């Protein structure tokens, strides 16, 4: 067929990065994290939408990779929120594990120039997000630590209220949208250059954090909330401040999210989706964001990651052009996470002063005045 | 004088490398982190034997910054353990900020090519490392990110055993030397490229870790049992055992660890000590090992980090040789991470399998029977 010819030729031409994809818990799952001499598995995976043989046949450009942990449980809530810490550097170190004994499949990108370079080479741009701001155990050190480990997106949360913003599953309300602690945590995501997302937040916490935002956020997976309403889903009124923020919306294929009933859910719906959001936002501002493996089940022609190039086909066949089609597939993604490195760097130029951790004194006074005597008698030498 | 002319050239010819400095836990104590508008205080500091003044007057080529945190004291184990963890990143995100914000001072580095380049630029080379496995919280994996955070040793042990290895200073012994996962974490260590620190376990530790070591192993501070008996120093065994490893002693400047009665210790002492070892096992295996900031007072005329021309113009006063001195400025202990970084290439060249942490099981036979089910109906699509 001339169309499938057609969108066999853009996934060449431009990469396709999806926005979310939970394989690395699949791996904790399955594995345990142990993957030596697993190769034949993770091509040929035995469970879940995911592995690297369909990685190929999809033809996908790019991906950020969720390293994601799931909200405390424990009772005693300090060991569960460092235990979340500790799961999340597990995550993070099979995440870099399987990337780099894969080179000829995976390379790792952080940022526009590495995404392409990667893609130049023949190769999925791998990249990282944290699913949840649990995960840093109410540290922005740990944050920080955690963008240095090569993670550029935090979801400010999961299914759980958290110390910074709502959760949108989650009643009653905590904070009513984001926390104190949440703006100014939003100030340091713009400073450091961590790219914000908003899938799993309260309608109220997604309003807060545009109008606040000095950089473009993204909705790594979300859907419309007027073609299917759900909390999950992003309200016409948040896609309006989405367009003043510059940002994303990487629409879901979680089945929930795109029909009443979840098993009539299909490819043609995801389309209608992006063509909403590209109607009434411009085609600059939507992307695609499976959730793969964030389920058991996906729509009906989209059920693994070898099935993009029937999304592209689909979208191609609707009448949105070629142009718009490559904005969708991953262009547009690629200059959300320039525009905030750009901020990032024209912050840090600036001098702005980072947030720190309320720490706890491990000296008392007897110990700074014999620490000040000291330096005086070395003074006096 | 002709001998402090030429201790000058030689601290311009090769950098002097320091093996251990608490600096960064200085920071935490005065600080807590916070070194924003603090610039006049950084560069001259009202406590310690650490600022960035005294840093360049006396012409340290290069730096091991400690990212140094207590021994877990809480009756919970988990929580003290855990906390430890989170506390590690606090310290490696304040020595990542501390040389972020000067960088005509500090450069980062991590390898033998970033420390001579740092040094040819005219900045102090900045390394790091961890003062004791009780940071890791029992996760290897935790460690290869610590690792890929920049850290580039790891002292097996602080003032606490833990379960790897005993320190030298707590009695009972727990394991006498090594335990099993201490032994398997060796092969792990020389496998990532982490420089193994052998500065306050037992005896019997490094006795074993210097029979099974692959790589050369370093002491970033630690001094001759024989000059001197103290459960922290080195034994005649343990220095020749060094010899065989390939490994170099760095020279503490700690006052107890120089001298029976403390205050009698001197810059004399910390010559006779390097002078030793580089009589009995060459003057390629030893290196100077401050200690700075890990004590209040330091011995008389090494005082602060302004006294390293003192240590230099001592050594040539002494009769040893121009090349001898640059090796124990810093030429050893670039050879041994230069070394530390080849093996780990070699045996990751040949596919050596990783260390993996021990999970528990996320999914029960319910959830896994759903995922095989799953994957055999998208098979036949
Ligand atoms: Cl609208
Ligand atoms: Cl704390
Ligand atoms: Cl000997
Ligand atoms: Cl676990
Ligand atoms: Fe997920
Ligand atoms: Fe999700
Ligand atoms: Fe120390
Ligand atoms: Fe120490």
């Amino acid at each position: 067929s001339p169309i499938e010819e057609q969108a066999t030729r853009l996934l060449k031409e431009v990469p396709l990065i999806d926005g979310h994809n939970d394989f690395p818990y699949m791996i904790r799952g399955w594995f345990r994290n142990d993957i030596n001499g697993q190769d034949a598995h993770l091509y040929d995976m035995p469970i879940g939408q995911t592995d690297l043989q369909r990685l190929q046949k999809g033809l996908l450009g790019g991906q950020f990779w969720s390293a994601f942990v799931p909200c405390p449980k424990n009772p005693d809530k300090e060991v569960g929120s460092l235990e979340a810490l500790r799961q999340t550097l597990q995550q993070l170190d099979v995440i870099h594990r399987l990337i780099e004994r894969h080179p000829t499949i995976l390379q790792f990108a952080d940022s526009a120039a590495s995404i392409w370079s990667s893609f130049r080479a023949g190769r999925v741009a791998s990249l990282i997000g944290i699913e949840g701001l649990h995960q840093i155990a109410d540290s922005v050190s740990a944050l920080r630590m955690l963008h240095r480990l090569g993670v550029r997106y935090v979801t400010l949360t999961h299914n759980c209220h958290n110390a910074f913003a709502d959760a949108a599953t989650v009643s009653p309300e905590l904070h009513g949208g984001l926390s104190r602690k949440g703006e100014r945590l939003i100030r340091e995501l713009n400073r450091m250059g961590m790219m914000i997302d908003l899938s799993h937040t309260s309608h109220e916490a997604q309003t807060q954090a545009l109008r606040l935002s000095r950089a473009p956020v993204i909705y790594s997976h979300s859907s419309i909330y007027s073609l299917r309403a759900h909390a999950r889903n992003v309200t016409d009124e948040n896609l309006h401040l989405l367009h003043r923020n510059r940002g994303v919306v990487m629409i879901c294929f979680l089945r929930e999210l795109l029909a009443s009933e979840a098993d009539q859910a299909t490819l043609a719906h995801v389309i209608d989706h992006i063509i909403y959001a590209g109607t009434r936002i411009g085609y600059e501002h939507v992307g695609i964001g499976s959730d793969f493996d964030g389920m058991l089940r996906g729509p009906d022609g989209l059920h693994d990651v070898s099935c993009y190039p029937a999304l592209v086909a689909g979208l191609l066949e609707r009448g949105v052009s070629e142009e718009d089609v490559k904005r969708v597939m991953g262009l547009n993604v690629i200059r959300v996470l320039e525009e905030v490195e750009r901020v990032a760097a024209e912050l840090q130029g600036a001098g702005e002063e980072c947030l720190c951790d309320e720490l706890d004194e491990v000296w008392n006074e007897d110990i700074k005045e014999q620490l000040t005597r000291e330096r005086e008698r070395v003074r006096k030498l």
